[PDB]
């Protein structure tokens, strides 16, 4: 099947991805069929970046689980780039729905509790709640 | 462990492969389990072509190490087909990472410092740097 190479991460997985020149950026692992390109080379994954919805072929070694959040969240980039704040919103919103989390009720204002939730370890489910299905 | 038939090339090796009708094209030796197809016959190797990510079963005797770069790179085919230029880029990119090489930052644009690095024997690492792991 697809992505059967021993490396980590499968379709639907929420991940951080590192592209040369950019901060770790939130993404979702997708099948190559969604991309309109080609099958990924061995040991790579197609991902779709939150915020801009583009596709990149990325090594599985340049990906980590989104659940390792405080370790890869870049606070400077978050303060500097509106695009990164938009990216976090769509990424954490997808996380929230998967985990079955709800928050009370703007952009910054809506992000704040999702951000605290993520930074605090995705409680109560922990990272387990971020799995696909 | 598959491919233990005494012949050359193991999982992860960067190689040139020839299919009749075609120049030498860069590829990576993969396990049959990545292909979603049959196990490979004796003396054969599954390869995945850079550029289109498709799979082919190729005799281990019709494969050379990517390191023999200038001897098998085909300049006529390169200038003629963009597919080949794409294949070369992805192949050299994987080469670059394995090696730990770096190139200051378009397509043919990004290709120039890579192509020169390869044509001149992949210094400083030499071909020893293209090995898997
Ligand atoms: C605006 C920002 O560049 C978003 N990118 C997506 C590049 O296609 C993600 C980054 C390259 O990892
Ligand atoms: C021409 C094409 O884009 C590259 N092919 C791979 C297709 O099987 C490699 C060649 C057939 O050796």
């Amino acid at each position: 099947s697809e992505y059967q190479d021993g490396k980590e991460f499968g379709i639907g997985d929420l991940v951080w991805g590192k592209i040369k020149g950019f901060s770790w950026w939130p993404a979702m692992v997708v099948s190559w069929k969604a991309t309109s390109k080609r099958q990924a080379m061995s040991g790579m994954r197609w991902v779709q970046w939150f915020g801009d919805g583009k596709f990149s072929e990325v090594s599985a070694d340049k990906l980590v689980a989104l659940g390792l959040f405080s370790q890869h969240f870049n606070l400077a980039t978050f303060n500097k780039l509106v695009s990164y704040r938009k990216a976090m919103y769509h990424a954490l919103e997808k996380a929230r729905v998967r985990a079955g989390k709800t928050f009370p009720s703007s952009l910054e204002d809506q992000l704040k509790p999702m951000l605290e939730w993520a930074h605090g370890g995705f409680k109560p489910t922990g990272i387990e709640g971020l799995k696909p299905n």
